[PDB]
């Protein structure tokens, strides 16, 4: 194919630049922003060849414009699924809260120990071994360690607080699913796979506390 | 001929990418680095329609290497520029340093006095005021204090080395013409608008030692 570099890395970095234009869409139909594809192409051939149709001034008020659009879009989509998630996820906990064998803590963590496990307490410091499994309350899975290969370990007190708190309520060997508020995970901003004011649903298996 | 918002925006952001990527080639140009533009552009539309013929991995991959091109050759071209600049600038100097009325100090620095000005030379600990013109040798002019409508003041033994020597030449009042080797001015590595290993040509008036 590629006959040496000035060809192989040319190729790569147009690649590079195609996969990131391709990701970028990808955010903005999330908005139900879609551009035309074949026009985006056309800006891209008509510049590298220095044949732009349109003038540098027309360039940034349009990018301009459209940054705006963007913002807005995006800035309105934030706000309303938080406050939709928000009431969501308080109906969630409170239907399930009520369920035989479900608890409730001080904090407003939800959980259903699944099996006790035997041996000590989990503590802030230890280091736990589990697998889980992690969805939305729409049933939208976002985590699993199963799928992703292995146990994974870490320290209690290095997972979000739902967590933190939750996994004392077991010991090694033990099962317990963890219904958390948003306020003891990722909050309004949320991270990435996990929208905001977002209560999250975690079947979780204690294998080692060491 | 832009119909929509959809059409217009999408345009104006491709010409807006595919400008920068230019911009940068333009950049890999001054390095004698010509990338193959039709290979980058099939690298555009593959990776586009999800059809690269390179996977994620060797994108990143030949970025990488690419990269450490672009920079060895980066350092390749200072250089060169350092051999050229310091040959062209010793040959300057010695051309100009057998003319009536030049000088050539222990140190190599050329200069000319002009007006020897009457009063105090110039000592260490000593802080003077001047109006200077600072040009490389092909008559580009790097800095020019005239044009800042004030003169510049700084402690002799703070500035670099042909200036905290040449300006003991002369007093206050007086003109001197410095022509400064680059071990007595920026060296090989120069300064920004200053490039490697050049020799300055500085038009200096003698203002105040105090
Ligand atoms: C940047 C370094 C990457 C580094 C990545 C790993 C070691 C891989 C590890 C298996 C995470 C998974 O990666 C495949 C993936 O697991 C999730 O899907 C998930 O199921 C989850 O919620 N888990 C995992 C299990 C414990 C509860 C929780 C968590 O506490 O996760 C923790 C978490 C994100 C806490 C943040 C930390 C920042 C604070 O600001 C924020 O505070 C609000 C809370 C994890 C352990 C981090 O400490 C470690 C890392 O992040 C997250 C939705 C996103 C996360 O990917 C990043
Ligand atoms: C708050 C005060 C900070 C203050 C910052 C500025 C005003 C910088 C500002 C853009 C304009 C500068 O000029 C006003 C400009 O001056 C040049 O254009 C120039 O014509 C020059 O070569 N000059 C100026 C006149 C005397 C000769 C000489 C110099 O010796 O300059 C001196 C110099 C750079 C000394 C270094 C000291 C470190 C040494 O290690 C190095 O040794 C290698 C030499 C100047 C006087 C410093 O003392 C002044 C400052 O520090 C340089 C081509 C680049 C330099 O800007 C970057």
């Amino acid at each position: 194919a590629f006959k040496n570099d000035d060809q192989k890395s040319a190729y790569a970095l147009g690649a590079s630049l195609g996969r990131y234009m391709e990701n970028s869409l990808k955010e903005q139909e999330k908005l139900g922003i879609k551009l035309d594809k074949d026009q985006l192409i056309a800006g891209v051939q008509d510049a590298f060849a220095d044949k732009s149709k349109l003038s540098d001034q027309e360039i940034e008020q349009t990018l301009q414009a459209f940054e705006a659009r963007v913002k807005s879009s995006a800035q309105a989509k934030m706000e309303k699924d938080a406050a939709d998630n928000e009431a969501k996820g308080k109906e969630y906990r409170e239907k399930f809260a009520k369920e035989k064998g479900v608890k409730t803590s001080s904090t407003g963590l939800v959980y259903q120990v699944v099996e006790a496990g035997k041996g000590e307490a989990p503590k802030d410091s230890d280091t736990v071994v589990v697998n889980y499994k992690g969805t939305l309350i729409d049933g939208k899975e976002f985590d699993n360690s199963y799928t992703r290969g292995e146990p994974l370990s870490f320290r209690l007190d290095g997972v979000i607080p739902g967590w933190t708190e939750g996994l004392k309520n077991i010991k090694k060997g033990g099962k317990i699913k963890l219904v958390i508020p948003p306020e003891l995970a990722y909050g309004k901003a949320g991270v990435p796979g996990i929208p905001p004011n977002s209560t999250l649903v975690f079947d979780v298996e204690l294998l080692d506390v060491k």
